[PDB]
């Protein structure tokens, strides 16, 4: 059997983070705590969500176990949720979820995990640009750059990292230096990504939460967010477009 | 001559609750205090307010009046009255109703009360099971059947108050047990009604208004709101569909 | 070369008064502070704005300066500019634009003022009324008057300032005696208006803020709004309907 116990905004922020990409999963429940990857239909962008067991109020698992799950479902059930609520998540068998809160059990039948697109690998990418900074800063720099373009240039050097949007009569750049981020390692690298994506990616961070970006050139970027109290880990990698 | 003052909440909180079910709606100005009652088109809701003189803070009436009155119009008008700002209400002759708040002085010109749908009838329901609760709870849970399913089940015995709703996948219950609740007899009952309706009774109250559910099996509900701090009492009354 | 520093509140404000009226617009830098003035397509209204230098934090000018500026981009950059951002504007050519704010700096093409229409006058108005009043409650009584009619009538007189507004079957007085008041000469005048341009000018104003209003008879009422702080000085012309 599994049962958790974990706040009304660990499981309603990292819900909405996968149905962003997907409306169905595989979650599996390991020894250290909750992970969860999917890509979404395009082939364009990844999410990788871990939960360590120690970010749960109450994390009882026998055996390791993968469940399938509709989370279109689930998503719009949290919306039922406060963020102030405890919630618990119970599978007995393999068939049903139970989801409690306030004085509410809902239940809902898990989907055959091998009815679910196949388990995506993880990619080994090397990268040699590490930027660490707050994720409302990150995400402000983006709405900027959404109201010029369509497409974003991320730029890392000695000098710092630069975001950059261009349009047929207006220009945008954030720019932060060593100094100003949390971490930086001055890597040299440039990449040109989509914002449709990028703005999605946001919706579910904030001022606060930390987001830490490996960068490189003409590569995917990886977006690792720590989100609610850092209670969870959502990385988001987004393909690249051709910088030039 | 009819002129009374009250809070703007209670004025934009009793019209809402009326224009919910009619456009049009009988107002009889009582030595005991205001009442109002409808039923909507469809004939499956009823509404009755109830507002006492001690809720008012000036009540002065000569003689006990009916008037007709346009909802639709008044909660238009309604809208751009603060829920801080003191009403002052006053009918002068038979033909027009002031409506004064702020620097404000609207005029409206009355229905003929005969012209309205006949006055229903307050059905003279036998329940056995009387439940008090939250309304913002109550709300809670409408809310949280709504994902599920477009009707529910009340269900009350010794073990306390349930509602429930079953969806082709997924299931909700919500419980609370006699000494959950503020209230309980512990009759038993077992009705099914319409989530539509339910959910727009609930628009009126929130957390802090008390409800007070009479239920029977395969009869009307009764849901009595206290409303405004306890200044109005806003019951509604749903027909039931077939619980099996 | 320009560069002026000011708060976001008073870019944003100043920037959607104008563009309610007009998507480009000349603005003047001058040596007093900065002013700007447009008429809408229709000819139906005026704006005309003037920031004091003293209202800025920094105002580093060499020479007087027109420059030509799309709006609607300004607005919509805007947008991701907080209240609570300081914004540094820089002009140091004459095709370019720099609005930063943050760790942001946006480059926006300027517009040659010569393709823009016409720079126009300020009528000599000579009004008799003058009354002085908070703006929020002036947006109250305009948003009162509206539910009522698409037209409102101004009236002032020894015994104060109303705003009367008539439907077929309802009507609204909003009046304000002159102790009540915070400055009123007893001018007579009375002229009608329409309510949907009065509710425009009101998007920029607020509780707090003060409204001067001249009026007259038959004749443009002038709406001087002071906002944000009492740091700019937005005033709106509004020509007249026939009033009888």
């Amino acid at each position: 059997m599994i049962d958790v116990i974990m706040t009304g905004e660990l499981l309603k922020t990292v819900t909405r983070a996968i149905v962003a990409l997907v409306s169905e999963a595989r979650i599996h429940f390991l020894e250290k705590g909750l992970h969860s990857r999917a890509v979404d239909p395009a082939n364009v962008a990844m999410v990788i969500v871990d939960i360590p067991k120690d970010s749960f109020e109450v994390y009882n698992i026998d055996e390791e176990k993968t469940i399938g799950v509709d989370m279109d479902r689930i998503f719009d059930i949290s919306k039922s949720i406060s963020t102030k609520d405890l919630v618990e998540l119970i599978v007995e068998d393999e068939s049903t979820l139970k989801v409690k809160f306030g004085s509410v059990e809902y239940k809902v039948a898990l989907i055959d995990p091998s009815a679910i697109r196949k388990e995506p690998r993880i990619p080994e990418l090397e990268l040699p640009a590490k930027i660490v900074m707050d994720a409302g800063e990150f995400k402000k720099a983006i709405a900027a750059a959404d109201k010029i373009s369509d497409q974003v240039i991320f730029r890392s050097d000695k000098e710092g990292f630069r975001i950059e949007a261009k349009g047929d009569v207006d220009s945008i750049v954030f720019h932060m230096t060593e100094t100003e981020l949390i971490e930086f390692n001055g890597g040299e690298a440039r990449s040109m990504f989509s914002v449709d994506y990028l703005k999605e990616f946001c919706k579910v961070a904030g001022s606060g939460d930390l987001l830490t970006i490996h960068l490189g050139t003409n590569y995917p970027v990886r977006l690792v967010f720590e989100l609610v109290g850092g209670r969870a880990k959502v990385e988001y990698i987004l393909a690249p477009r051709i910088e030039s």
